[PDB]
């Protein structure tokens, strides 16, 4: 099933799909493996001295920036076409949580498990910016959340809502910005008020 | 290491961060499995007389719906506080391909692996539409999809753009639509008249 690999044991795939590499992105998931390890084995295959990642990249590269000296891996006898359908499905076939879901979800760590919004960053690996942020959100009405969670509103978006001081004046002015559909820059000169 | 699970020895933990579930990803997803099996084991915790799932309730689900007995699966010794932090890092720790990134994958298995769009659809468990589309993003200029490779230009945006006849004219456009974050309606309204 799992083996532990030693991380000098596994090279890059250079034809891999991913080209670009997020830095910081890259730092928050280092942070969640410190905090939790790697919870899903990357794929490799037998490759030279060693293993070929076939889906894994990111993974392998941020536990050898944490400093870890393996990670977990499943081991696939697989044709070098088959490796690269893995690795295609492993990133396209996933859905993400949405902001208000990922919101609730800190909250739920707070309230109910009693840490702190900086116990939250460490264990989830995200920054305290993005986890108070989140939290933000929650102060904001059903209706508007609910075009938060669905993606009439961005992010961006609800930053500038949040300006807003009457409750009312700020569903009616998110209602307009989400059906007339304006950019962020039009949303803030429309919050000044 | 991984056990395989029968699916029917699984529940769902109500309590689970994601409330929403999008049917066509699902049917994406179970289809995905059918082609290959699940290739990432879900993380299960002991519970009642069977496991109660921390990540992985949609592979659970989609090996369902593709008539598979069994999923394979990780059993972790975990607090509910933990479970439930697992869960949040499982789903938050991630960053997508971007779509030139996906589309000049379809790419390699068609030109390099001599697939045809078809077989990719299947193999990958996508929509006949969603690859043809992609594909149809790699006739734009490179300096064009490098603003769809970073998200200057959305998937509506590069829409619109393919219909520009005169590549020097579409990459003003593209420019221009991207430096004033225009609408996809108003880009449309431009090239119309290009
Ligand atoms: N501490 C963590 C954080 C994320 N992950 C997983 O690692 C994967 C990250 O996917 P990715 O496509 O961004 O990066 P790769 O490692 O596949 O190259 C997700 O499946 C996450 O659930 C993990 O196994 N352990
Ligand atoms: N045939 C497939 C397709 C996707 N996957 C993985 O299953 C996960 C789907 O993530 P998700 O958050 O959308 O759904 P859950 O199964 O975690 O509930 C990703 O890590 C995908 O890489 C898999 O293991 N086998
Ligand atoms: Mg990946
Ligand atoms: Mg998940």
């Amino acid at each position: 099933g799992v083996l532990k690999l030693p991380i000098e044991s596994i090279h890059r795939d250079k034809d891999q799909p991913r080209t670009y590499f997020d830095e910081e992105k890259l730092k928050e998931l280092s942070e969640s493996i410190k905090a939790q390890g790697v919870l899903q084995p990357i794929l490799v295959r037998k490759d030279g001295d060693g293993y070929r990642i076939i889906a894994g990249e990111r993974r392998w590269r941020a536990s050898q920036a944490a400093g870890l000296k393996e990670v977990p891996a499943i081991v696939r006898d697989v044709t070098e076409v088959q490796a690269f359908e893995l690795a295609l499905v492993e990133n396209l076939q996933r859905a993400d949580l949405n902001p208000i879901e990922e919101a609730e979800g800190y909250k739920r760590l707070v309230d109910e498990f009693k840490l702190t919004q900086e116990q939250v960053s460490v264990r989830v690996g995200k920054e305290r910016s993005t986890v108070a942020n989140a939290l933000r959100l929650l102060a904001l009405p059903t209706d508007v959340k609910g075009m938060v969670a669905d993606g009439s509103l961005s992010m961006g978006h609800a930053r500038a809502l949040l300006g807003v001081p009457r409750l009312p004046e700020l569903q009616n002015l998110a209602k307009q910005v989400a059906d007339k559909k304006l950019s962020v820059r039009d949303t803030e000169r429309l919050v000044q008020q």
